[PDB]
């Protein structure tokens, strides 16, 4: 499922991401934007053998199980495929866990490089929320 911008904002908010751990909706949507282009089915293989999954490109090295990342953990306790669903609940819950890990949204390299310190609220501007 490729979400529209305001559609994803709405879904993220309904799942309590809005201002979760102090990050406004604009951050999460911006992050989704540059991480996956709003596509629940986005995957990317990393050089170390791990894989990024879903709308927030959650990584199998720590957070999910894809059965093909030797030495990895499954801290969100889900198969990585659940992160690819048209339903963002799993991605959202797992993201709440990541963003509490100690380093906030810096855990997403695209957020740090492309969203952090920008006018993130542009990302939810005009959305009926
Ligand atoms: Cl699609
Ligand atoms: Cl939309
Ligand atoms: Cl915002
Ligand atoms: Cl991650
Ligand atoms: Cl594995
Ligand atoms: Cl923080
Ligand atoms: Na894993």
């Amino acid at each position: 499922k490729v979400f529209g911008r305001c559609e994803l904002a709405a879904a993220m908010k309904r799942h309590g991401l809005d201002n979760y751990r102090g990050y406004s909706l604009g951050n999460w949507v911006c992050a989704a934007k540059f991480e996956s282009n709003f596509n629940t089915q986005a995957t990317n293989r990393n050089t170390d053998g791990s894989t990024d999954y879903g709308i927030l490109q959650i990584n199998s090295r720590w957070w999910c199980n894809d059965g093909r990342t030797p030495g990895s953990r499954n801290l969100c306790n889900i198969p990585c495929s659940a992160l690819l669903s048209s339903d963002i609940t799993a991605s959202v819950n797992c993201a709440k866990k990541i963003v509490s890990d100690g380093n906030g949204m810096n855990a997403w390299v695209a957020w740090r490089n492309r969203c952090k310190g920008t006018d993130v609220q542009a990302w939810i501007r005009g959305c009926r929320l």
